[PDB]
């Protein structure tokens, strides 16, 4: 699916093919920027403090436990996305990767089987 991986700063390490795809973003615009910028508000602001607080007390709210969300496009369409994040140490330093899984085709066909009753 997608992958991105971020630093302990939530910037963006890598960012794959798929991601590109799927978020409108391209690796090299993406690497650099911090990963808030494929969510919108009001997680988008709220976001370096999920880290923060997850590097301060170690209790996860989503790291091996999974959450469907909304992320934003690049064009500014939000979406809904299972994500799933592993974390990893590398050179001495925290390192989150993100699996994300676009729901958007679940969501519709839900919709529309509700919507003809
Ligand atoms: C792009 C859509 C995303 C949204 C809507 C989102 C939203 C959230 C939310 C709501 C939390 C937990 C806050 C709470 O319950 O207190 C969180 C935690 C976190 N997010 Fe994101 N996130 C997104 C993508 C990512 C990606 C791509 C990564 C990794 C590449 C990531 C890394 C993290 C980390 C490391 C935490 C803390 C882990 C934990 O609490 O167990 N997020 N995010």
């Amino acid at each position: 699916d997608a992958m991105i991986v971020i630093d302990g700063h939530g910037i963006i390490q890598l960012f794959s093919t798929a991601a590109e795809r799927l978020f409108g973003w391209s690796e090299l615009e993406a690497i650099g920027q911090n990963v808030n910028i494929l969510m919108p508000e009001p997680d988008r602001s709220r976001h370096d403090s999920y880290i923060s607080r997850y590097r301060t007390t170690s209790d996860p709210h989503i790291i091996g436990i999974g959450r469907i969300v909304t992320g934003k496009r690049r064009d500014g369409t939000t979406f809904p996305m299972h994500l799933s994040i592993g974390e990893m140490q590398s050179g001495g330093e925290p390192y989150f990767t993100g699996f994300v899984r676009d729901l958007t085709e679940h969501q519709q066909t839900q919709a529309r089987l509700q919507e003809l009753q």
